[PDB]
């Protein structure tokens, strides 16, 4: 009912009692905390405190939680205030997705000593001497592994002495598979995370080709598959995991890229089409032969073996040039800033933020 | 004549009274509104309220009606003091168009309970359930049109069957076509909406077929509407109003491109010509034959069946090939900017706009 | 030595009183303008006005002279306070070169009635009737002129008919040559305009034919000049303008990027040859031959008529073509920056600007 | 324990004496200094000074030492507080890193007559007459033999009177490698600037041509350091010294592209081989050929050698050339931002910031 003063160092702020009563846990909703700060000759609480950082906090008792914070004060000021003020760590915590750093994910453990040393020594490798060493052999396996298949594809060898060569990279693509398997907090998170899902797929296509020696056209794809060892280097590459969450957060983003582009290579190898249908040295047979003539226009590559020849189809083709830059860097400067907000947010972003968050 | 102390936790306004008679309608203006919010000890009203919001809510008292906004407080939070202090709906609109957020269009009914039923059953798909079986199925007459197009200028066929294909479109394309010219609110805005005239001619240069076989150049052009056919697409398509609007934003921004590159296309051509004369092997044979060597290098597209020769045609290529740049990179960032500014307004922005906003 | 006290609307601002007996013809510095704003009862000076603008008004009679703006306060908000407090037009003029807006420039007079008639009627077309009339006919003649010159290079003709098609419009080019050579405010200031020194280079270099008819290499870069005539469309064009300060704001800019190029033309072409001349197959004769492939690949046009063939040369290649892109993006976003802002200080720019700052 | 009331021009702070004791230097920690201010009629101190620049200057002495700004008040305007308030020249210091200006770096001297002449001769080009007389001729020196070696590997020579011209040079190369060794501040730090550890791979390579005169694989690659004449020119260019540390702060940003775009060299030819590897006319021979093929389309170079005939790999090519963009695009903005942030402190950076900032 009765209002209080409070004085941050000349500045005046007046609220109810009542108001610093919603919240009986912290410094000036305790009346024996704040007694010390007391000043009988004013009828005031005197604060020698930062002057425009207790604007944000009169407001977190006013509107029931909202925590935000002025333009004025930085991070490492405004977290001290909410220590000095204490808040409470629910309020510390909204100063987190207020500002956009998430909170750390507590892993789970396997409850024993055998798989508890084994699961920090392999997918925590900055963990131990061994853990460092275990993740500069995983990079070879991989490496070597695209080199074989870079070296296989050869046309001096297809044109089995590297069937020693390969298996001698499968058993510790089983050897990484078998020791991860059954050491995880739970078989069901384990299947989750697609960072081993996608492993299992280097084991099972070299698998199907010993069945199947011991349907030609599944014979080429299961090769195909043996391209996908490039994507385990995800795991030992910091960038690919930036990479890896720009096209995660931006799915409909390049839908919108692709259909803008798709409009114009109807629409400019149809305008050819009609411009250059009445010539028998044209190349243009058809507007499915044309459409390979379009998107090489528009993303400005210019092959060269296919000509427009007719001063109608110069027309076109130019008009199908400037129109290719328009389809073009429309959508994609939001996928430049989707990637440099995961990529502030990990090599530079925990190291002034949570430096002085989380105490 | 006397002036009124505002006491907004602890930040002391001092306006003179008839400043608040301007508005006599509101709280701070309507004597009987206020009287429990006066403080006889001090001789002013207390507010417990936000303090950096009411500097703003005190300017539109002053100015006579402008309703601006600090960069401090948020959205959210000073639309609440405008409820707070009762400044009135049209006070409120005023943070409509100031914030940019424009309002609803009322559309307008055909008074009945027949046409009232259709009108909302087409025009507007998340009506019921068959308005979403009558979107899933408009998404196809247009697609399989566009491929038999795709289809019959196919040199399989080319180099009737295809009539009884073509014509189950297009009386679907009539079934659109005969329930929506008469089920309006007035068949005046009706023929104003671009999205129908448009579709219209996708019956017509189809119908001056039959006229003509029950001015052989006309014959091509009234197929070369049939690509018209992808620009209904827009009617389920989200992406290509905002393309649509891009456009429309930037009609004098697109002819400050074609203008700006054009100078460069009399320029280099005919600069190139003047070094390149002196050959028999030189295929420029004329500024008008130099005028598709000028596009396709200022574009970087780069085809490769023309090339300058001697060295004075070289050094003249390469200052073309850097000023295409320069005559491209120029005018199209304000309509990056004009793309993203219809972006951000049609998925991300009336959700956290028109939340808090209209009431 | 005593001090005031000004309360602008609750807020209390003190200085010394010689501080406002520094501008002695203003409001606050005059001692029977203040004196009907004064408050007895309180010792001190009321003005129901702005709140945060005052801040600014204090410290330009602290600082002498200085008049800044606060980021919250309008142009059109700050503009009326100084008209309020009157601070005068040396005072309101520092907020035009403060905020960036030039003043308009007083253009001289031919002090008479025919030659004040004639000034303003073809150097000013927005004037009078035909002064619109003389603008619709000025882009005709550089128009059919641009176009007979593209259709005297024209190979059906060159492999006098033409010559009164020519002389139709030199004549014309000196018909708005000799009304403006003397009608001017002084023929010294109508000699440094350089958008009439251009234009008399296009009646001497036709008038050089008619001395040599009536040195055959001369005789093609007197037909050169005739390619200059595009230049005078940048009368009627507010574009070109736009373009011709961007480049004239970036002389510097301009040269560090052929600068920053040119040595990856000498690197990349030297790094190519020293990796392909084990080859009689290769067309890489020299550096001088190989410079023609640097300037191609770094601008990722890609002719197709060199090509690389060796794998010492792919990899070159592959470095050149990737070190193409950061010698090219990284100057030219100061030459958007540039562009952008004499784009919107032209055609948006002095629409909310002088509207409410010169009164 | 007492508080102290700071009144600046009618903005009231307090704060306790204890914290003005802090620092007891300063104006307002001397207890004989700020007694000129004092106020006996309102127990207070009075400065008439800016308002929004005392926050600041409390939290340097609530905070220890902690020097920020404000984004209202300027540079020019913060750094006369420092000096009215005499914070120190370790206070006003703070002001330099803090706002990202560093110091001036001191330079050592050969503490004798001769070489102290000497040293600012050369080394500082802005010294004297001749000082810019040496510049003037050392980038001769450089472009000259840059020239002829272009001119040596002319194939009008190659298919000694050029060892006379070279000659020429390399003593000059020598005239300022002797003159420099040994004037110095230390021969140890002459050792460290990298600007001459590069110019001594200028003479070491000639040299080691008449030791083998007076192996032929390393007589390809010492004349390939003939090349490295060029970094020569950074000593008389300020923009490679702008390109110097803009690659010299991204290390690690351009192995990010080199090893995203890298994924994609081995994606797509492995994607292209296997759609294109049924086709005895298809150049495609192998993934280490088709790796050629990735990196044209990919930076939208287009050669036009190698083509995808089948449908399927024209496909394949399509997804090729759209991920090209995204695959350069993302990580090149940090390169020009960071060429940017020293572009702009090097030109335009030391004129406003310390021509008011170190007094």
């Amino acid at each position: 009912g009765e209002r209080v003063v409070i004085n941050i160092s000349g500045l005046r702020f007046e609220t109810q009692l009542k108001t610093l009563c919603q919240f009986p846990e912290t410094l000036l909703g305790d009346p024996k905390r704040r007694m010390r700060y007391f000043d009988p000759l004013r009828n005031e609480y005197f604060f020698d405190r930062n002057r425009p950082s207790f604007d944000a906090i009169l407001y977190y008792y006013q509107s029931g939680g909202r925590i935000r914070r002025p333009v004025n004060v930085p991070i490492d000021i405004f977290s001290e205030e909410i220590r000095f003020y204490q808040l409470g760590e629910e309020a510390m915590e909204k100063f987190r997705e207020d500002e956009g750093f998430l909170r750390e994910e507590e892993r789970p453990l396997p409850r024993r000593d055998f798989q508890r040393q084994v699961w920090l020594l392999f997918e925590y490798p900055e963990s131990s001497g061994p853990a460092r060493g275990i993740a500069i052999v995983s990079v070879l396996v991989i490496l070597i592994s695209i080199v074989i298949f870079c070296l296989e594809t050869l046309p001096e060898f297809r044109d089995d002495p590297f069937f020693v060569v390969e298996t001698l990279c499968i058993i510790w693509f089983s050897f990484e598979l078998l020791v991860r398997f059954f050491a995880c907090p739970s078989k069901a998170t384990f299947s989750r995370n697609i960072m081993n899902l996608i492993d299992i797929v280097a084991i099972i296509p070299y698998f199907i080709t010993l069945g199947t020696e011991l349907s030609l056209a599944i014979l080429r794809v299961i090769r195909l598959v043996r391209v996908f060892r490039i994507f385990k280097l995800s795991r030992h590459s910091k960038g690919l995991q930036i990479l890896g969450q720009t096209l995660k957060a931006s799915m409909r983003e390049l839908g919108l890229l692709i259909f803008f582009l798709f409009i114009g290579v109807i629409l400019f190898s149809s305008a050819v089409y009609f411009a250059e249908a009445d010539d028998p040295t044209s190349g243009f047979s058809s507007i499915p032969d044309a459409f390979w003539w379009a998107v090489v226009t528009m993303t400005t590559v210019g092959y060269g073996d296919m000509h427009p020849v007719t001063i109608g189809g110069k027309i076109v083709g130019s008009l199908c040039a400037i129109a290719g830059v328009l389809t073009i860097a429309l959508p994609v400067p939001v996928i430049v800033s989707n990637f440099n907000y995961f990529y502030h947010r990990e090599t530079e972003g925990e190291e002034q933020s949570q430096y002085m968050h989380v105490g």
